[PDB]
């Protein structure tokens, strides 16, 4: 575990992370997809061997010895708010299990279901809180990656408000 487990946020490509493993915002079919998923596919294509996994689950595949945790958030275009909320919480719980199992001291994580799976809604708070609920009991350093400047400020504020 990390000596003083922390949360941090960076505004940059998660494919350039400085952590011991990465969480992919995957599709259920293990397809290269778009957004975070496509950047992960370009950086760690080997990790997409038998990466397909259901909504609300996480499946880890090694690129060399570097773990890629394929976490499948719900597409809120397809799910009800209620069911999508449940699956989004579940995907993060499965990430917490994988991070623990791997014995990593740090993990790079995007906000699941906040991009093309958001159903055209701002889910920063919903997704971040489910991330916290899952990861708070882990001792890995968590580094959240985002691309939007205002999202960076809002994530940084939400982290600092609990410290
Ligand atoms: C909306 C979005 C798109 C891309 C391409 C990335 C990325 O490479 N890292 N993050 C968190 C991203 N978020
Ligand atoms: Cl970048
Ligand atoms: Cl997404
Ligand atoms: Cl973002």
């Amino acid at each position: 575990g990390a000596m003083a487990p922390s949360y941090r946020v960076k505004r940059m490509d998660i494919a350039k992370n400085d952590e011991e493993c990465v969480v992919n915002a995957a599709n259920p079919r293990g397809l290269p997809g778009d957004g975070v998923c496509k950047a992960v596919y370009k950086k760690w294509p080997e990790s997409f061997k038998n990466s397909a996994t259901p909504v609300g689950t996480a499946k880890t595949v090694m690129c060399g010895t570097y773990p890629v945790i394929h976490a499948v958030g719900p597409n809120f275009s397809n799910y009800t708010e209620s069911e999508g909320d449940r699956e989004l919480a579940a995907a993060y719980r499965e990430v917490a299990k994988e991070v623990t199992r791997l014995g990593v001291n740090s993990v790079a994580i995007p906000l699941l279901s906040t991009g093309v799976y958001s159903g055209g809604k701002d889910r920063l708070t919903q997704s971040l809180n489910h991330l916290f609920t899952a990861m708070d009991s882990t001792d890995a350093d968590v580094v959240i990656y985002c691309r939007d400047k205002e999202w960076e400020k809002k994530i940084s504020e939400a982290i600092q408000m609990r410290t």
